[PDB]
RNA sequence: AAUAAAUAAGUUUAAUACCUUUUGCAGCAUGGACCAGCGAUUAAAUGCCGGUAAUUAGCAAAGUUAAACUAACGAAAAAUA
RNA sequence: UCUUGUGACUUAACGUUAGGGGCGAUAAACCAAUCACGCUAUGGCAUAGCUAAGUUUCUGCGAAAUAUAUUUAGGUAUAGCUUAAAAAACUUUAUAGAUAAAA
RNA sequence: UAAGUCAGACGCAAAGCUACAAGGUUUCGCGUCAAAAGGAAAAAAGUCCGCCAGCGAGGCUAAGGUACAUAAA
RNA sequence: UACAAAACCACAACAAAAGUAGUGACUGUUUACCAAAAACACAAGACUCUGCUAACACUUAUAGUGGAAGUAUAGUGUCUGAUACCUGCCCAAAGGCAAAGCAAACGGCAGCUGUAACUCUAACGGCUCUAAGGUAGCAAAAUUCCAUGGCAUUUAAAUGAUGUCCCGCAUGAAUGGUAUAACAACUUCUUAACUGUCUCUAUUCUGGAUUAGGCGAACUUUAAAUGCUUGUGCAGAUGCAGGCUAGCUAACAAGGGACGAAGAGACCCUAUGCAGCUUUAGGGCAGGUUAUUAUUCAAUAAACUACCUUUUUUCUGGGACGGACGCUCUUAUUAAAGAAACAAGAGUGAGCAAUGGUUUUUACUAAUUAUAAAAAAGAAAAGCUUAACUGCAAUACAAACAAUUAAAGCAGGGGCAUUGUCGGCAAUAAUGCAUUGAAGAAAUA
RNA sequence: CGUUCUUCAACCAACGGAAUAAAGCUACGCUAGGGAUAACAGGCUUAUUCGCUCACAGAGUUUUAUCGACGAGCGCGGUUGGCACCUCGAUGUUGGAUCACCGCUUCCUGUAGCUGCAAACGGUUAUAAGGGUUAGACUGUUCGUCUGAUAAUGCGGUACGUGAUCUGAGUUCAAAGCGUCGUAAGACAGUUUGGUUUCUAUCUUUGUUAGCAUAAGUAUUACGGCGUUGUGUACAGUACGAAAGGAUUGUUGCACAAUUAAC
RNA sequence: AAAUACAUAGCUUAGCGGCUAAAGCACUGGUUUCAUAAGCCAGCUAUCAACAGUUCGAGUCUGUUUGUAUUUA
RNA sequence: AAUG
């Protein structure tokens, strides 16, 4: 009788010269209206992600076959492609994480603190538990 | 809705009670004839969040209960000799 | 005014059947002034997302009637709303050859 | 504020449903009422001007008015 | 028995019909306080059960009592309801009961098509299906939607009454069919007579009202000093705006308005609703019967009867009836996103062991529910493969929350290449929390 | 026996799914609420209905005498509808009896034109609301059919006027019968028989009367109320007309009927 | 106007995805009989309401336009 | 072995 499907918010999300980091999602579409530029990804649905700190870009492209073709780009900080730039934005990455801890303040806590330790798996942090819990380091050998 | 604001006291102008309930009530929606008296977030235990103090608390009386605290990277060199 | 008026009749005294019931030529009739479960005490201040009511004064601030979910639609929860000239940023899109300093 | 609210209404401007009807109904942009006294149009919730701490027989204006009712050519 | 009847007979008192149709035989009985009837009972008919410590009922029953101190021509239960003439077929399926049978137990009892001189009709044929296919009788009914059916009688005039025609929406034979003398404070129509019922009212008697003395209530009351008319307004004004209205207070009389008074609307819808009743809605066994087993009035129960307890959504241009409830695509509300109606137009609750992963070649560039995706990309062809992995993850989209969506990167073991890609499929749908249950492995006790 | 990891299944399609499971009747009904929501009446709207104008096609056949259309516009609030704004601590249902006020879209009684108007009887348009608008059979009816007369037997609004004035036949409680549907309780929106109608008038409106308030009598004018009706017949078998048929006119004459006023 | 079924040679009646077809009456020809009926033998009807879709392929499955019942207002 |  009546009835309506979930919405989904095509479009973009950024202009030209907004700074985005790693990660950000740029444009949501259906089909490969955009394609993918410099320093950007595709995800198998076509959203279009971007993989360093820079600027957005746009630009259009005429094909050998008479298409259009539209790209999405990001520019890095100071225009600088050398392979030295991948270290600069590892450590802008940091650097970010700090800003956002110290505008929020200290009460919105972003780690657990537990009564107990989380089980080690493979040489990293598991949140599945093991079958028996213990104290660690409150046994010897035999 | 019987009053109000004024006046040379003759009068002139302004002006559809209250409560409850509603998008909206002078309401042709609800309740009250009037007076006096009576008539409705109170007490205990526990928890959370502010305020005001003590500077651990209770017993006992040189010794015991309750609470609280208890490792995170030992990183500074400022000598006009 | 009308029906019956020696009969399946009417009347008086006393007695019998009691509510998870009795009685009934059945009308759900009657059982102490109106019975599809009598009266009284107790459980008991039963329960009511419904209607009604809520008692002195002054100062300051000040909404909503939408979204989602619901044995949910005149109820309730979450979100929304109301209380509690700083820093940072540059955005409504497209392009040229203009200088003349020295015997 | 771990509060209240989850019955809304109409004007101008658009669209769906109705019959390019309804003071109809469903969304949407602004405003007003709701919770807003005062002035103009006859009475005047939603239109036009404009937001009331108190008193006074001072003055200037808005919308709207300027032969009588009724202030001002 | 009942009815008609010219006429005849009466001191004063007492006085009130007949016929037609429908329904019940009759006299009786009933909703104390709106229904007296066609409803119930009734004499009578039939069916079934019961061998006597009878069946059955009361009761905790191991008692005791009624039945009955009766004994199948008797007693219990059920449906028909004097009397007269009658009372046809079916026990399949789903139940109940019983001696494998039972309908006067509870119930049922069709359709299509061709055919006689002109026509019409079908005496007469053909086919399908079922346990059986409604027989006689009666029939515009207390039963008929078309409807005030057609014809005749009745009247000056007939939605009336009686008679008659008839597959009758949806008649019918013991939930009986058709008739029937008498009887009826029952319903219907007609005749005689009579009359203030009426044309059309008038006069009068008795009592009240009305006048005077005495005695002395009740419904109701926010406050009142309470005009008309049109306009306005929670949409019908004594009280607001315009046009009008000028002696004062009552008595007797009428009843337009004060949305007049009395009883927290019964109708309708809405509830954390309540109650009674019904059943092949769910569960139980706690009386009897029945079945099995055991001791010299007992134990267990998927049965029949009785009893106890529980459930029987919401949305909705009021409710019921109908329809609908998850998830995708598209249309209008322009060219950011978002946006509702029981608005509109289409899909889906999967498939693929390759239609997945990856290399090479080229006279190819399609298709999907729908769609202007895509050329260093796809499709097809040829080869090798299982990444349709193990353990983690910065940062974002969205969003009340739950969950849902995209994803660089790190370690391990692999595939095809030979340093690129692979954590299923062009993309947008193919789904389900927690609980409970189950399987493989591992660690404890 | 318990815990963890890797996984799956059933009812959840009322698809945020849980009180393990699980249908109905009430006209014998009961309580708490709503005009937040229906049935009668009012309100808004005017699709539909109705009326008028333009249109003059087509029938009549010289005439737009008369009838009458496609299509468009405007108006009315009386037909069938739509909405849910007022009332559920109550705004009495259909028809009639009794007594009324208003509109004109005129049935009769009037005035003035046209005509396919000789007369008579008619047709149509404009204007006019003072008076009048019948007695009976059938039906609960509104309506409808019919009978004898009549100058004629008009329509609509007023809570589809009118129950604190009357009526209760229909519809709409509890009883009962028949048919159809349901296993049943029961239902009909089908039919049949029966079935309680309260009120002492405070305010306003209206008809009469008394007392009180400026002495009594006669009183032009003004103001208010009422409303001057209808049929037959004679003047005439004359006008008109081949015949048949058969008038107009009137401060007319006469008889009668209704209404009003008294006696 | 809603809701559940059905439209198959001349007439009843199989069939509901592999080609477009079964059975009985009727019709035609032959045989039997003096002749007509019954009885026997062989044949015949492109055998699938109408239109648009799905599919390699549809009487068969999905919609629309017509006709017929059945239930409801 | 129904009929003319
Ligand atoms: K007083
Ligand atoms: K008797
Ligand atoms: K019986
Ligand atoms: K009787
Ligand atoms: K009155
Ligand atoms: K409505
Ligand atoms: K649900
Ligand atoms: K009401
Ligand atoms: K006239
Ligand atoms: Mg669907
Ligand atoms: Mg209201
Ligand atoms: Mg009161
Ligand atoms: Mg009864
Ligand atoms: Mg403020
Ligand atoms: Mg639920
Ligand atoms: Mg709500
Ligand atoms: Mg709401
Ligand atoms: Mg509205
Ligand atoms: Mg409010
Ligand atoms: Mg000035
Ligand atoms: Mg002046
Ligand atoms: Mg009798
Ligand atoms: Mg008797
Ligand atoms: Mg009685
Ligand atoms: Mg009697
Ligand atoms: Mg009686
Ligand atoms: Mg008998
Ligand atoms: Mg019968
Ligand atoms: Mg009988
Ligand atoms: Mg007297
Ligand atoms: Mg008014
Ligand atoms: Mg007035
Ligand atoms: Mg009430
Ligand atoms: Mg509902
Ligand atoms: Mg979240
Ligand atoms: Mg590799
Ligand atoms: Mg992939
Ligand atoms: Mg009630
Ligand atoms: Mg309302
Ligand atoms: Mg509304
Ligand atoms: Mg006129
Ligand atoms: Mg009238
Ligand atoms: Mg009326
Ligand atoms: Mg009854
Ligand atoms: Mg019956
Ligand atoms: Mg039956
Ligand atoms: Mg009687
Ligand atoms: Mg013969």
């Amino acid at each position: 009788q009546g009835g309506k499907s979930h919405a989904k918010n095509w479009g973009p999300k950024f202009g030209d010269g907004e700074i985005v980091f790693p990660g950000m999602i740029i444009m949501r579409q259906k089909q490969g209206i955009y394609s993918p530029g410099y320093n950007v990804g595709r995800g198998r649905d076509y959203t279009i992600f971007a993989k360093t700190v820079g600027y957005v870009e746009y630009s259009k492209l005429k094909t050998e076959r008479g298409k259009t073709r539209r790209y999405i780009h990001v520019v890095p900080i100071n225009d600088d492609w050398s392979p030295e730039y991948q270290k600069l934005a590892d450590e802008l990455v940091v650097r970010r994480a700090e800003v956002k801890r110290q505008i929020l303040g200290h009460h919105v806590h972003t780690e657990p603190a537990f009564h107990f330790s989380l089980p080690q798996r493979n040489g990293n942090m598991s949140w599945l538990l093991n079958s028996v819990h213990k104290f660690p380091g409150t046994t010897t050998l035999a």
